[PDB]
């Protein structure tokens, strides 16, 4: 019945209704008040509303307020466990493995079927399409044209495992290229929504224009099939098609104009230059590595005339590139000669040409904005990688004799060179923003740095300012930045590491030894030294008494430097009125060698001062400023149309020493902001101006102190790593050394000797490290007077809060590694029966050796699938937390890998492949304990199993007869 708790007034959660006798009220959470009471029927609609079957034996509904999960009870029919014994049980385990099969062929042939076929049909289409246009063949037997179609370096083979072999190639090719092609496309499709979606699009379109199942799988796979055909053949037949004449055209032309104005210009004023040459020095070393460059430029063009450079990715993409490169510029051009002819004036009223313009407008946008948006995030980084490359990991983990090191290293497969640059790049970049910031706010006054762009910038929008402005002036903008950055990157290290100490200084002390130089990416002479420097990095960045130690000591080389170099108020915002003025001594030889004595010996004039030192030879001294003071810009995030007029010398009352025009600088912000001119809104709120005094030739002393930064950077470095070096070789060497040599005799002695013997000459980074962080515990001890080791994993657990997917992936290869070795192992068991060789020889033939292994493979692959989609599924579930995440993975796994090793410990301690691989293999030749104990084992093993199936059918029986006297009585909780 329905208990009396149901207080007189309660109503249900969802329809606000009443109890009555007919519709009850549950609390089936635990919540408490109204909330907690529902009617059944209510509940079950919402249920049904969220697409939740309950019917579903595992259905898991949770309250959406107090996320506790509500029970549901079951009424029962007249028919019990009587009515269904056997025949009942039996039918509905037949349905539900018939089910249970059809399921699982049907997911297995869609996946199999798509993703073998799909990639395999591609590349028929494309070696198909690509015979077609070259009109022959490179085998002229059809079937091996193609799987090895115009791959070189490949011998062909028909065997079964020479075919299996070279069929995986063939679909990471073209898996590689339908990736490419799908990200291209989505990048493209976003860029040009994101463009059309701007505020500002519709001004400047507005200014240009003027005012006016089996059958389904096996049905999916033909309509691919055709698509892929269809796509292959325009995309690949018709672009190429037209690529051909468009090079003839191109090469034609190319051709005429080089032997018309390159003969012609060397023939009229040359004579004289190739006299110069002929004897000024230069000419055969000039001309030997041309023609050398100049030989690979006629090869290549030799090569696609002549069709003898095939299996080249190049060769063969060079006709649709310059295809795509001349549709993409008639686009543009053609959108550009559309838009003329009309302006704000005078409008389009023809409906039809409105959509063509705004189409190609768009277009063109959505190209220039792509473009400019690759450059700054992949051209740029990966350009930077490739110099830091060689002016710095060559010449040290390398020998100095070659130029890249990237490159050998991964040998296995090339393109992976790229991602290897854009990581060194990427990080260099975030290394130097750092480092600019912490100078930005701490030392130099703001306003002294407003070219580069700001973090903060309140005012900054990155589209909407990349469309105003023409391609021009970010191009130029983009190419001396890279260039600034080629200066700084080349010079520093390369002189540090290629002329200073291997030839100047004549020492190895960065050069890494010869038995630690790493030589590939998959080593552990790699891999060691990539983890104990990201370690050690990890270990840095967690001190808290190493940046202000930095700090200092930037403050205290900028002062000593700003000081010296006369740009004390400019760079720092304090001054003295002794920076402003040099003196002049009595005499040029006195000034070098009496400079004290003639300092030692009232503001004045030049003639004055010379009239001085002519008449009294007492002072040696004078004081004259020649010093102009200027206006600059109060912070780094001011408007780009007003810094125009600053940098303007001003006199000592806020009045300017000479007048400045406007006109001209009208004229300059119009020419250089483009037609879009006045559809830019300048944020003109900070924007001040600072009085600061300059010193005469103010182009000197600013790049000067651009020297001394990097030398005092440099010399930072090297003192800190030598000094980590010296002390942890100290420390080693005259510690433990001793110690291992009285404990253990004369004989891993023998490596640590060796290695503490050649660093005394030789860089090692290990040793720099320790000495890294013991050196940063000294200096945390030096700032404190003038984390031992539990932090350490207390940040690091932080930083780790990967390994869900490691753990998973190698529990589960390593039960299948066990399986699959049990399997294989019990495999052999039953030809060492049977010989006890007539069918063990009969089966021989049949390639009974490799058989059995494939299928123990296929099924041990099998369950590793099932174990890992569990273990994928129970950690998702399970999504103090990682340790209770950890103790269930690690349970999971101890159970799996005692249970599997159990059987193989037993059958090792009965033999104390293995024993049963050893009984094949003893054709010629106690044993028979050994023998009995693997065959009892393995009945004890199947009436286990057998005892297994046969609860598994009892239970199934139970939830036949169970869940039917549950359908029949509805009730809910």
């Amino acid at each position: 019945t329905f208990n009396d708790d149901a207080p007189s007034g309660a109503t249900c959660r969802i329809c606000r209704g009443e109890a009555t006798e007919d519709n009850p009220l549950f609390h089936p959470c635990k919540c408490r008040g109204s909330i907690k009471y529902m009617h059944e029927s209510c509940l079950l609609e919402w249920v049904a509303s969220k697409n939740i079957d309950i019917s579903k034996p595992g259905a898991d509904v949770k309250c959406d307020i107090c996320h506790y999960p509500i029970q549901f009870k079951t009424i029962y029919a007249e028919n019990m466990p009587e009515k269904i014994p056997f025949s009942l049980l039996l039918s509905k385990s037949i349905l539900t493995f018939f089910e249970k099969a059809r399921l699982a062929l049907t997911i297995g042939l869609a996946a199999v079927l798509y993703i073998i076929g799909v990639p395999l049909v591609w590349n028929m289409f494309g070696k198909l399409y690509t015979m077609m246009l070259d009109g022959s063949s490179p085998y002229p037997d059809f079937l091996k044209s193609l799987i090895y179609g115009y791959d070189q370096s490949a011998t062909p083979e028909l065997t079964t495992r020479a075919i299996f072999y070279q069929l995986l190639q063939n679909h990471s090719f073209t898996s590689l290229q339908f990736i490419m092609i799908v990200i291209l496309h989505i990048a493209l499709y976003f860029q040009y929504d994101m463009i059309v979606r701007e505020d500002v699009f519709s001004k400047m379109v507005f200014h240009k224009i003027g005012p006016r199942k089996l059958l389904n799988v096996i049905a999916y796979f033909i309509i691919a099939v055709v698509f892929t055909a269809i796509y292959l053949a325009i995309s690949y037949l018709f672009p190429t098609f037209i690529g051909f004449g468009l090079l003839k055209i191109y090469f034609g032309i190319f051709k005429v104009i080089l032997r018309g104005l390159c003969h012609l210009y060397y023939l009229s004023g040359a004579h004289i230059a190739y006299n110069g040459l002929t004897k000024l020095v230069v000419d055969v070393a000039m001309s030997w590595i041309s023609d050398h460059l100049i030989h690979d430029i006629i090869y290549l063009y030799n090569g696609y005339t002549e069709n003898t450079m095939k299996h080249s990715i190049f060769i063969r993409a060079l006709p649709a590139l310059t295809t795509y490169l001349t549709s993409v510029s008639i686009v543009c051009a053609s959108s550009n000669l559309v838009s003329r002819g009309y302006g704000r004036e005078n409008g389009m009223s023809n409906p039809t040409r409105r959509l063509i313009f705004q189409i190609l407008f768009a277009l063109k946008c959505t190209f220039k904005v792509f473009t400019l948006f690759f450059i700054e995030l992949a051209g740029f980084p990966i350009l930077a990688g490739v110099m830091l490359d060689f002016s710095l990991f060559c010449p040290i983990l390398a020998s100095n004799s070659r130029m890249l090191w990237v490159p050998s290293i991964c040998a296995i497969w090339p393109p992976f060179s790229l991602f290897v640059y854009w990581t060194i790049g990427t990080l260099y970049m975030y290394w130097f923003a750092k480092y600019i910031g912490m100078i930005r706010k701490n030392i130099i006054r703001p306003g002294v740095l407003f070219f580069i762009r700001s973090p903060e910038d309140p005012n900054i929008k990155i589209l909407h300012d990349s469309l105003i402005h023409p391609m021009s002036i970010q191009l130029s903008r983009l190419c001396l930045s890279m260039f600034i950055y080629a200066i700084f990157i080349v010079l520093g290290f390369g002189f540090h590491t290629r002329i200073f100490f291997p030839f100047m200084l004549k020492s190895n002390l960065l050069s890494v030894p010869e038995a630690y130089k790493p030589t590939s990416i998959i080593s552990w002479k790699f891999n060691t030294i990539l983890l104990t420097l990201y370690f050690t990095k990890r270990i840095l960045e967690s001190s808290s008494y190493v940046k202000p130690l930095l700090e200092r000591y930037w403050k205290t080389i900028f002062k000593l430097c700003s000081r010296k170099l006369r740009l004390s108020s400019f760079i720092l915002g304090k001054d003295t009125p002794t920076e402003r003025g040099h003196i002049v001594y009595r005499n040029l030889f006195y000034k070098y060698i009496a400079a004290k004595n003639a300092e030692w010996s009232k503001p004045k004039t030049l003639e004055q001062a010379e009239e001085l030192f002519g008449q009294v030879r007492d002072v040696h001294a004078y004081f004259v400023p020649d010093g102009v003071l200027m206006r600059v810009p109060s912070s780094d995030i001011v408007s780009r149309n007003y810094v125009q007029t600053m940098f303007v010398p001003v006199t000592k009352d806020d009045k300017l020493l000479k007048p400045l025009d406007l006109e001209r600088i009208k004229e300059r912000n119009k020419r250089a902001a483009g037609e879009f001119g006045y559809l830019d809104e300048q944020n003109t709120e900070y924007d001040q101006y600072y009085i600061v005094y300059v010193p005469p030739d103010f182009r000197l002393r600013y790049m000067t102190l651009l020297g001394l930064v990097w030398l005092f950077a440099s010399i930072l470095m090297l003192g800190v790593t030598f000094i980590s070096q010296a002390l942890i070789n100290f420390v080693c060497s005259f510690g433990f050394l001793p110690v291992v040599k009285l404990l253990l005799g004369e004989r891993v002695y023998v490596a640590w000797k060796e290695l503490s013997d050649i660093s005394y000459s030789y860089l090692n980074i290990y040793y720099v490290c320790v000495g890294s962080v013991c050196l940063s515990k000294i200096a945390k001890d030096i700032l404190h007077f003038t984390e031992g080791q539990g932090i350490f994993m207390a940040i690091f657990n932080s930083i780790f809060d990967n390994l869900m997917v490691f753990i998973a992936i190698m529990i589960a290869v390593i039960r299948t590694m066990v399986s699959w070795v049990v399997l294989t192992d019990g495999i052999l068991a039953c030809y060492n029966y049977l010989t006890i060789s007539y069918t063990i020889g009969n089966s021989k033939w049949f390639k009974y050796d490799e058989s059995l292994l494939f299928v123990v493979w296929i099924i041990s692959s099998m369950v590793n699938f099932g174990t890992g989609y569990k273990s994928l599924k129970l950690f998702f579930r399970n999504r103090n937390f990682l340790k209770t995440m950890a103790l269930e993975l690690f349970k999971q796994g101890f159970l799996h890998m005692v249970i599997y090793v159990l059987p193989i410990i037993i059958l090792s301690l009965v033999f104390l492949h293995g024993s049963r691989s050893f009984t094949l293999s003893l054709n010629e030749s106690m044993q028979d304990i050994y023998f009995g104990l693997l065959i009892a084992l393995e009945s004890f093993t199947f009436f286990f199993q057998a005892t297994v199936l046969f609860i598994q059918w009892f239970k199934s029986t139970v939830q036949n007869v169970k869940d039917e006297v549950y359908t029949k009585g509805r009730a809910l909780e």
